[PDB]
C-alpha cells in the first residue's frame, strides 16, 4: 500500500479515519499512538475512534469534535482520554480533514500530543501550533502517496486500453497521466522551495517542474523561496523564469513576503529581477507597509531607494507612516518623512500618523511629527 508505507514512516502519534466509510472508522494508526493507548493494530483499525472516550473524556470537548467531523472543519481541543487498561491522559488533540481532488473529504487526521496538563499561555500554543504542523507533515505525505497511487492506477488503465486498441481511451489516459506527473512535480518544488532543498529545487526544475506551478492559493516556489530566505533557491527560480510579481490568491507578491519576514538580500535580489515595489494585495498592503509594521528598517530604506510610493493608502487609508507612528518605530518614522511621507493623511477613522503617536504614548515620534507639520 503507497498509503500504509508513506504513513508508517511518521514517528508521531496520529490517526487517519475513513469518513466515507459507516461509522467514521480508524483505517491506520501510528505505532506511537498504539503505544500510548496500549491497544494493537488488529483491536483498533475498522473501528471508530470514540473507544478513547471514558467518563472523565469532556462531553462537551467531544461535541466540538463531532460538529468538526460533521461540517468537515479542524478542530484542536485538550482533553482526557482513556488508554486499554482505563487509564487516563490528557492530550492536545488537533482533527483536520483530508481532501480529494474534487475538494471532497477523503480521510480525517487526527493529532494526539499528550502529558499537556500544566502547559498555558506561549507554551500551550507552541503544542497547538506542533499538532497543526505534524497534520499538515501528515497530509502531505498522504497527498503525495495518493498522486502515486493514482499514477499506479492509470498506467494499469493505459495497458488495459493498449490491449483493446482503444487509440482514443490510451490518448486521453495518456494526457491524464501527464497532468498527474506535472502536479507531482509542483507539489516536490513547492515543499523543496520551503525547507530550503537547494539540490533537490535543481533536480526538479531539470525533471521539468514549473518554476510557475502554484498551490490552491495560487502560492508559488518563488513565494515561499522569499518567506524562508532561501537566497540560492530564489536566484534559481529567476534564472528559470520564475514570474517575480507572481500574486497569490491575497494578492501577495514575493517582495511582500520578503518584506514582511525581514529577508533584505531577498528583497534587493527581488527588486533587482523587477519586482513591483508598489505591488498592492487585497488589503492594498505594499511592501513598504510589512516593512513599516514589522520594524524592518534597512527594508524600508531599500524600498524606498527603489522608488516606493512614500503615501501608499491600504483600504483603512493606513500609509506607511500611520504604522511606523502607531507601533513605535522612530527611525523609519524618521527616514519616512526625508521621502516626501503626508503627516496630514487621515485613515478611515480620521487619524493622523501624530494621532497615533499620541493615542499610543509614542512621546518621541509625536515630537518628531509635531515639527515636521
Amino acid at each position: 500500500g503507497f498509503l500504509e508505507a508513506a504513513l508508517e514512516r511518521i514517528e508521531k502519534n496520529f490517526v487517519i479515519t475513513d469518513p466515507r466509510l459507516p461509522d467514521n472508522p480508524i483505517i491506520f494508526a501510528s505505532d506511537s499512538f498504539l503505544q500510548l493507548t496500549e491497544y494493537s493494530r488488529e483491536e483498533i483499525l475498522g473501528r471508530n475512534a470514540r473507544f478513547l472516550q471514558g467518563p472523565e473524556t469532556d462531553r462537551a470537548t467531544v461535541r466540538k469534535i463531532r460538529d468538526a467531523i460533521d461540517n468537515q472543519t479542524e478542530v484542536t481541543v485538550q482533553l482526557i482520554n482513556y488508554t486499554k487498561s482505563g487509564k487516563k491522559f490528557w492530550n492536545v488533540f488537533h482533527l483536520q480533514p483530508l481532501r480529494d481532488q474534487k475538494g471532497d473529504v477523503q480521510y480525517f487526521i487526527g493529532v494526539q500530543l499528550d502529558g499537556t496538563e500544566h502547559f498555558s499561555g506561549e507554551d500551550l500554543e507552541k503544542l497547538i501550533k506542533e499538532a497543526k504542523q505534524v497534520a499538515e507533515e501528515i497530509a502531505e505525505a498522504a497527498k503525495l502517496a495518493l498522486l502515486k497511487l493514482k499514477i499506479k492506477e492509470i498506467e494499469e488503465k493505459i495497458k488495459k486500453a493498449e490491449d483493446n486498441g482503444d487509440e482514443d481511451k490510451v490518448k486521453e489516459l495518456r494526457e491524464k497521466l501527464d497532468k498527474l506527473r506535472k502536479a507531482y512535480l509542483i507539489l516536490a518544488l513547492l515543499e523543496a522551495a520551503k525547507k530550503g532543498q537547494i539540490e533537490e529545487v535543481r533536480r526538479l526544475l531539470e525533471l521539468g517542474a514549473d518554476a510557475n506551478g502554484a498551490d490552491g492559493g495560487g502560492t508559488t516556489p518563488l513565494h515561499l523561496a522569499a518567506t524562508s530566505g532561501q537566497l540560492t533557491i530564489v536566484e534559481i527560480l529567476l534564472r528559470q523564469g520564475a514570474d517575480v510579481n507572481a500574486a497569490d490568491n491575497t494578492g501577495t507578491t514575493p517582495l511582500h513576503l520578503a518584506a514582511y519576514s525581514g529577508h533584505l538580500e531577498i528583497v534587493e535580489v527581488l527588486l533587482k529581477h523587477g519586482a513591483d515595489v508598489d505591488a498592492s494585495d487585497v488589503f492594498g498592503y505594499t511592501p513598504l507597509h510589512l516593512a513599516a509594521y514589522w520594524g524592518h528598517l534597512e527594508i524600508v530604506e531599500v524600498l524606498l531607494k527603489n522608488g516606493a510610493d512614500v503615501n501608499a493608502m491600504d483600504s483603512d487609508g493606513m500609509t506607511p507612516l500611520h504604522l511606523a507612528a502607531k507601533w513605535g518605530y522612530l527611525e523609519i518614522v524618521e527616514v519616512l518623512l526625508k521621502h516626501g511621507a503626508d503627516v496630514n493623511a487621515q485613515d478611515k477613522f480620521g487619524k493622523t500618523p501624530f494621532d497615533l503617536a499620541i493615542d499610543n504614548g509614542n512621546e518621541d515620534i509625536a515630537e518628531v511629527l509635531q515639527k515636521a507639520a
